[PDB]
């Protein structure tokens, strides 16, 4: 019953400083052009250990499986090879993603029947709500 309340499908509601967020993470103009206008679904299940978070929108389809708190390679959205390690924390699922000796933090948690979503990079923060779909 590992992250019960997060498994499902959730589609973006609104965002705020994504823009901002995604400069400071090196995002290139075009690419943050039309990733910010993408409004993805995340749909969240989980087998055993094993959680799933797919991405679907316009700009892309993504697809990470993991194990809390075991390392693994992630080619994001932007086409970052990134190292990432995802924990639940307190009940906020907190994903760090590690490349060129930088990081990101992205942090998930449900807040009402929402799902939130807030992505920091240096001292930038995105907050992205999430609605069941
Ligand atoms: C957590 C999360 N991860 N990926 C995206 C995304 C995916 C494709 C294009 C733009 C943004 N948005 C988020 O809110």
């Amino acid at each position: 019953h590992m992250c019960d309340a997060f498994v499902g499908t959730w589609k973006l509601v609104s965002s705020e400083n994504f823009d901002d967020y995604m400069k400071e993470v090196g995002v290139g103009f075009a690419t943050r052009k039309v990733a910010g206008m993408a409004k993805p679904n995340m749909i969240i299940s989980v087998n055993g250990d094993v959680i799933t978070i797919k991405s679907e929108s316009t700009f892309k389809n993504t697809e990470i499986s993991f194990i809390l708190g075991q390392e693994f390679d992630e080619v994001t959205a932007d086409d970052r090879k990134v190292k990432s390690t995802i924990t639940l924390d307190g009940g906020v699922l907190v994903h760090v993603q590690k490349w060129d000796g930088k990081s990101t933090t992205i942090k998930r948690k449900r807040e009402d029947d929402k799902l939130v979503v807030e992505c920091v990079m240096k001292g930038v923060t995105s907050t992205r709500v999430y609605e069941r779909a």
